[PDB]
């Protein structure tokens, strides 16, 4: 049962909840993982690993993964909750050093991963052990592709570490802007390509039919989170939140700005049943009877269906994981997953 400020029922009635079959061992195998990269406290795994959901997150969105790809995906995912666990950490104890060298070392490990394998720090050692399987899925250019989009991410997140500590809320469109880099859009874009087993050309996956609903899918994804994040945002001190900047810079109240939110998202799912038909007229298309155009085909194909799996895993995430239950937190600020 769906909080009503918080219900979507054309997600509920017309996108259909999946479920990769790997899950139950990709929940386990995370989990390991976490304990084994020594990522989160031995005791916080066993507590609360299962109950935040990151692995049925990427389960209910990767559909047709190969088993290794998905595992290697879900690690990965697992890592970046951590990691924004740790820039928050950073910010409210005010360590700018240690960001500062946290960043760094993200952008050199991103290059080269097989170097950072057993760095002293557990998150530089971790995400490199992910990010090097990733790497070892599709050629060369795919995996510059990631990097280039990764690097960006990583400064994004420095724009924020810079915005809260000097308290700055960033206008509508400037958050706009902002969240589609603090959000990942276009790693998780990228992500559909191992997980169908085709690098699509440029020409391909700049085609507007596959941008714009790649687009739409994630513009949800961050806007769902940001409605459904707000309450333990709020209880944080976190100022990045399309209903945070609505309240600062157009005075909206609390309320009118839950209703502003709500309504974008409703609009992304509309505008993408729109575009998803053209895009998979375009699917359509590539199969014009040769080998690498049936390839082409089942691969846009598969993309565009986990473009729409992310609406509806994003969705029950937000209602499943414990990530988001600050009502039921001894000290609302203060998440019991994170290290304090
Ligand atoms: C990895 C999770 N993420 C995305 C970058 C950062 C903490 C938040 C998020 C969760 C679920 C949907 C959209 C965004
Ligand atoms: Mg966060
Ligand atoms: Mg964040
Ligand atoms: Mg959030």
């Amino acid at each position: 049962a769906v909080p009503p400020s918080l219900r979507l029922p054309v997600i509920e009635a017309a996108f259909p909840r999946q479920l990769h079959p790997y899950w139950p061992k990709l929940q386990e195998t995370t989990r390991t993982w976490l304990l084994e990269k020594r990522l989160m406290p031995a005791d916080k795994v066993e507590e609360y690993a299962d109950g935040l959901c990151y692995t049925d997150l990427m389960a209910g969105y990767y559909l047709g993964a190969p088993d290794e790809v998905l595992q290697a995906i879900a690690d990965y995912s697992a890592w970046f909750f951590v990691w924004d666990d740790r820039h928050d950490r950073d910010i409210v104890h005010g360590r700018a050093g240690a960001w500062r060298r946290l960043r760094g070392l993200l952008h050199t490990a991103l290059d080269s991963p097989g170097d950072h394998l057993h760095h002293e720090d557990t998150l530089v050692a971790g995400f490199a052990d992910s990010v090097r399987r990733l790497y070892a899925f599709l050629p060369a250019t795919w995996n510059a592709r990631f990097a280039r989009h990764f690097h960006t991410v990583i400064e994004a997140y420095d724009r924020e570490f810079h915005n809260r500590t000097r308290g700055i809320v960033p206008g509508v469109e400037e958050y706009l802007e902002l969240r589609r880099l603090t959000s990942a859009h276009w790693i998780w874009t990228d992500l559909l390509e191992p997980s169908s087993g085709c690098e699509l050309p440029d020409a391909v996956r700049k085609h507007p039919a596959y941008r714009r609903a790649a687009l739409l899918s994630q513009e949800f994804a961050a806007w769902y989170n940001d409605l459904c994040s707000l309450p333990k945002e709020i209880a944080g001190d976190e100022v990045h939140n399309l209903g945070i900047s609505l309240i600062t810079h157009h005075s909206l109240t609390l309320e009118e700005a839950i209703g502003e939110v709500r309504r974008r998202v409703e609009e992304c799912i509309t505008e993408f049943l729109a575009v998803e038909r053209d895009a998979l007229r375009f699917a359509d298309e590539l199969a014009d009877g040769t080998v690498r155009g049936k390839e082409l085909s089942g691969a846009v194909r598969a993309n565009v269906g986990n473009m729409r799996n992310w609406f509806s895993s994003v969705y029950w995430f937000h209602h499943e994981s414990g990530r988001y239950m600050v009502d039921s937190w001894d000290d609302r600020s203060t998440p019991p997953y994170v290290n304090n």
